[PDB]
């Protein structure tokens, strides 16, 4: 009866993270999980992913401002999971209303017309079971597509086709 | 008491909008406009051109709930613009640091692959003089990027490229 | 929709309403609530609850000559909610924008120098989730106070304090 | 941090409670509920409910030894329910065949010669609901009387009448 019976994830000072100076919380256990797309280029090796992930919390801090990367968690085609935010921040991926209630996590790439790998979908499905394992999601908790919520084309065609199917979905 | 022009907005009555809900104004001068594109399907018709600012909104309102479809203007490759929640009402375009301080404009279509006709873009020059002529614009108002303050491709590389040399853009 | 109903009303008939005169109909779903406190005597049990209750609707149907109370609900701090015009018909308790578009609860008393208490608190936002569930508020409605859309201290400095926090508050 | 639980359940520190001891879980959602009077005093408003409430479960704690408040959650006459040992936590309220398969709760004074009024009984139906709403209480859930399980005159005779015109009571 492990108390953390899950994941396997990429901490921020791995992928080497500017400290974050973001305070606001969530609220555990967390009901939504929206997923996007970073819709830049993809990255198939840990230190390929490692320099995506500076590079769009780079993006983020140092032109948009923010106290830290947008996502919650990013999905690399390394098939890891980088930490974001994490479980207990409010992350800024989809506007003020969805933000304050949802955990945002984002595959890294595009995928209008390119689907994640096999083991990037593992990794994301494992990352939310974890999550539910952990109490910071509902054992219920319900997944919606960027689109869904925000007017965008993110996680992308091949992704939103790929995630309405998973057991948690929920439009 | 001088007002000239400027309006050859076709107004929402016109495009068959459905009636907005928003309540929530800006105050005039408006200090910044953000410019987006839809990443949506061109239209170089005022028929097809009033058909999309349709779509355009019953995405926002039916699919996403909203009061109304989020810009205060869209711009057509007609070369006309559509009146959105035009000069008066805080628009939902480009989240809620900027929305309240902001006019957001969209061009109907995605520009990452095209740049829009030289008519569309004239549209977009022509409306922002309209907005400082009313007095609705500060007649040193700046320009915006969607990319530049929220993290999205928006308005698209060649769009954005072409509003970088805007004499009232703003890094 | 739905045989019987969500959360605990006391209903008309309990609390001696006069019967109500009104016919204009709200449209389902409703997007905006708006909080108001009576500013009249406040009550702690059933009985002194319902007796307010009577003397409100009292004083809006024999003073003021509206065909009912004017709230949608009532909230008093025996944590019980009153049933006012329900959700169904226009209130008239936010002036002629308001009214159309939105639900009005009033809590009964005076919330300039106190609060009320957190069964009150409890039993108003309850109504709100139920409001949801039935779909006669929007998933994405807003709530805001009675000062946000007409000038008026109402709902009482303290508790505008409070709604302020409530997930749902937009100003 | 979100608006509070369905059901308008004063929660324990809000009566007073001396903190639980109890450990054993019950396993959601749960088939049967249980309806018993305390065959103590009543009460008719939220200060002398809040008082019956710590009477009752100090009896139960001091004197007979509990680790907590017998019943899942008790029903005044002032039209709230008062969390006891709530949703999760395997309550002692009908015996060992009935404690681990459901939720008692109960209604505070002697129904004998009296009913509670119709508050008292929209808060139970209620609560009920909310049971589901959670996910707590089977959506296809059977209500037991005390008396039907457990010789006893529980939960009086004008109370029992009452609850087996319910819907979910069973034979
Ligand atoms: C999911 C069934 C109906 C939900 C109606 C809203 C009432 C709240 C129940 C959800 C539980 C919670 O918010 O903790």
């Amino acid at each position: 009866e492990d108390p953390p019976a899950c994941g396997s994830i990429v901490p921020r000072r791995e992928w080497r993270a500017l400290a974050s100076e973001c305070r606001e919380r969530l609220t555990r256990p967390v009901r939504y999980v929206v997923v996007s797309h970073t819709a830049g280029s993809h990255c198939d090796t840990p230190a390929s992913c490692a320099q995506q992930a500076q590079n769009v919390q780079s993006y983020h801090v140092r032109n948009l401002g923010w106290c830290d990367v947008g996502y919650n968690f990013l999905i690399g085609e390394d098939g890891l999971v980088y930490e974001g935010r994490g479980w207990n921040i409010k992350g800024a991926h989809a506007g003020p209303t969805w933000n304050p209630i949802s955990i945002g996590i984002s595959f890294m790439g595009n995928y209008m017309n390119r689907v994640p790998p096999p083991r990037a979908l593992r990794a994301a499905q494992n990352l939310l079971a974890c999550g539910v394992a952990l109490g910071a999601l509902r054992s219920n908790y319900e997944v919606k597509g960027h689109r869904d919520v925000q007017p965008t084309l993110s996680p992308g065609d091949r992704l939103y086709e790929i995630i309405q199917t998973w057991s948690h979905y929920r439009a």
